[PDB]
């Protein structure tokens, strides 16, 4: 029953403005199991007053929760730490020990540093910090390497102190309805996978659009792009869930298992089923859609990062085989969706007898087919790694799979930086990303 | 082989002939969509003359005068035979007005049986006997009723297919509505396109409703002797299930589909009398038009009439495809609106949070949601001059369809149970919604 959530780097933005606010909100709806110490690790000499002090602007405090607020914080406690030295490690076990069934109770590591410092941690909550009766569960921040060589480094390192059933690598950062895009996705497979296959599809394109660009921290996102922030991820979890065969059972293993084998199925992506973009600024439009990626201040000078892909990709097996897999993510765009058209054969020329147009199944509130021509994402992710559900954070092959296709373009961007065709912040996107897909079977 | 046409009328003299047969045919030709050489002969007991069939007719033509040269040209291929149907004098009479047409001899025929079906045996043995085309094809044309249960219906059927073979048996149904091949059309296409869902692994429940906005419009009289039953459920409904529930044709011909429709037939056991409710619409005071009056207040049915005008009924397709899945027909006149719809509820289930069934939805694109040029008659007319018997229910399809609503019908005549007061408008009495919910209907 007992729980500790522990947060190393509890000092930083990540645990102030987010881990600290949305476990918050977890017990302040009697969402967290009854018996629960948060404890937060740094290298800063604060206390539970400090940690109040600099992270209830964030918590969204009422006259009413004044009482609930107090019985929070009750349960918190801090401890000042190098992420280099044992001994640091040490003092911290032994606090936890102390604690109330703290030498029984299960213990949930948040590492909120950067990926610089994983490898110490890891180490170190491995050889001091872990419960001898408890489940011991780390979950690791994104990134998760740059690219294969670099994510296998890193991971390799993870796995060899930790059962892939202590890792969760999480990934928040596409909005609060994200989680759902993988249910219902998974759902919609359980309700027409009879019906996904190339004797009945012609054409999948997965959409991820935003409507805002990147806003100022462009200075983090011209280091990965637009295919390390959400295609190589997202997009590539919600195309799998699409293409697997109904699973095994309804358990993580036997789901990301079925994951896998649709990822082992796609081969290399190479740059002419490839189209990047990056969006230069609106004259005639209001807000900050006047602000070219490039007009910002933590974006450097002529820096070709990809801020919009679209890429063809095909899953080379009996099931899928010639039926193009259409990505297409971008920022600054004419709207916020994340939506799956499946282009059905044309099927029906002899019933009614003129040429009928092209049916389509589309997925975004059930949702439709046509003819062309409370928990919230990071809430429901912290729950699901309290609860055991790992059905959500993607696996060690998964990653490396995921990394083996993008990889050889990736490298092909950074050796030969191409120019990225520009677009007005508010369009669809560069009009050579509708050709491609036209070239490939899209209606 | 040839480009002649003689559409024969049996009983021109009638009121389907009057309202619905030359109109339907003035519009084909209007339109120039029959053949370039059609000519159109009339035969009944009645001593008329085309001029005597055009001033009764024209009043339902709805004629422009920029149509007058067209209509003109119509009338000119128009002849007209008096005779008696029975009468083997008679009928030589007409093999011979028909032979003394431009090629007569080796034109195909078509004849059109507007008659009641009590003349269709000797009408039926005469043309045999005497009127048929010896280079040309010979198709008849059958009105309802296709009699009124398995005995009586096996009867006629019987006759009919020991003088004509089942590829020139045509039995037209076109009296529920304009897009009525169309309900038929849409859901073949999404048997094509959703047939690997359509199954007991994926699928709880299926339910094809066909409301009507009116009631029996004054013509009480005649749907009396037949009941909502035999009207919608035993014919047009029935052919809306098979072509849910049937399996991938082994090709696209008429016979090889109506072979997989006759195959989910012979597996679907007669109906039983406790998986019914049966309506009668009683008058709206509130409401305003024909709604004011019920069932009972058509002047032209009789009192104390306990004929059903609303019917709910389960039946169950016992085979590997379907089993435990409930199929239920629910139809009526005098409803909320006017729908023809088939809605597949899937099994309940990712989201650790009961989340309520959901359902596929085809109304006649259509929808998957969470739960809680040419018309009908115009087409089925073409359909036999085009030789496609596709939207045309084959005889032993038909003997199936008497054979599951046979036992229940004469039920219904034996005991005369009271069918439920519902008002004009209404959705059907309540009853209906209670019998879907314990077969799990959400
Ligand atoms: N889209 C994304 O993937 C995205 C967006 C937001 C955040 N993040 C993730 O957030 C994680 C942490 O970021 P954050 O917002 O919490 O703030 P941060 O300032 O990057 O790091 C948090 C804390 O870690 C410690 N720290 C920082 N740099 C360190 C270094 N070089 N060596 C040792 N300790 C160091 C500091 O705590 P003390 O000095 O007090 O011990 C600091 O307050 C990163 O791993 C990053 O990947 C990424
Ligand atoms: N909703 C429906 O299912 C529906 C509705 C309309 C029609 N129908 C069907 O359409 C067919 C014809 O309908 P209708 O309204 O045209 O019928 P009808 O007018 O009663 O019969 C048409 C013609 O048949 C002849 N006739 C009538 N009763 C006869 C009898 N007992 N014996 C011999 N000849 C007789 C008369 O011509 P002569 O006296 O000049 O020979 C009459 O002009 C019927 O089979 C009917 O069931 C179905």
């Amino acid at each position: 029953d007992t729980h500790i959530f522990i947060i190393m780097g509890a000092s930083g933005d990540l645990a102030k403005k987010k881990i600290y606010p949305t476990i918050w909100w977890l017990f302040r709806d009697g969402l967290l199991p009854e018996n629960t110490f948060i404890v937060g690790y740094a290298r800063s000499r604060l206390t539970v007053a400090d940690i109040r002090k600099q992270s209830e602007p964030f918590f969204k405090a009422t006259p009413e929760e004044k009482l609930k607020l107090e019985d929070f914080f009750a349960r918190n406690s801090y401890v000042a730490g190098q992420y280099d030295d044992a001994a640091s490690y040490q003092r911290l076990n032994s606090h936890m020990n102390a604690l109330h069934l703290g030498s029984q109770a299960n213990r949930l590591f948040y590492l909120a540093l950067p990926p610089t410092v994983y490898e110490a941690v890891t180490k170190n909550i491995h050889e001091s910090c872990m419960s001898q009766i408890g489940w011991n569960r780390i979950i690791v921040e994104k990134p998760f390497g740059r690219d294969l060589q670099s994510s296998d480094r890193l991971s390799n390192h993870i796995s060899s102190l930790f059962r892939e059933d202590q890792i969760y690598r999480i990934d928040h950062y596409l909005g609060k309805e994200m989680v759902q895009n993988l249910m219902v996705l998974r759902f919609a497979n359980r309700i027409f996978g009879p019906i996904w296959n190339r004797d009945n599809i012609a054409c999948v394109i997965l959409t991820f659009k935003e409507p805002f660009g990147t806003e100022g921290r462009g200075g983090y996102f011209d280091e990965f792009g637009i295919i390390r922030d959400v295609m190589q991820n997202h997009l590539l979890q919600m195309l799998c869930l699409v293409a697997m065969e109904k699973p095994c059972s309804t358990n993580s293993d036997d789901v990301r298992d079925e994951k896998v084998k649709v990822l082992k199925c796609i081969s290399e992506v190479q740059a002419n089923n490839v189209v990047l973009g990056q969006y230069v600024g609106n004259p005639d439009g209001e807000g900050e859609a006047t602000k070219g990626y490039l007009d910002d201040p933590t974006v450097p000078r002529g820096s070709t990062t990809a801020t919009f892909a679209a890429v063809v990709l095909y899953v080379e097996n009996e099931r899928w085989d010639g039926v193009p897999f259409i990505l297409r993510c971008g920022k600054a765009l004419n709207e916020r969706k994340a939506e799956v058209r499946l282009q059905f054969h044309d099927v029906a020329g002899d019933i009614f007898h003129q040429q009928c147009k092209r049916n389509e199944l589309v997925i975004r509130e059930a949702v439709y087919t046509q003819m062309m021509t409370l928990p919230d994402a990071y809430e429901r992710l912290i729950l699901d790694v309290f609860c055991g559900s790992q059905m959500h954070f993607v696996r060690s092959d998964e990653l490396r799979e995921a990394w083996r296709i993008f990889t050889p373009l990736l490298h092909q961007i950074e050796l030969e930086k191409p120019k990225p065709i520009p677009y007005i912040y508010g369009s669809r996107g560069p009009t050579e990303a509708d050709e491609l897909m036209k070239r490939v079977g899209f209606q």
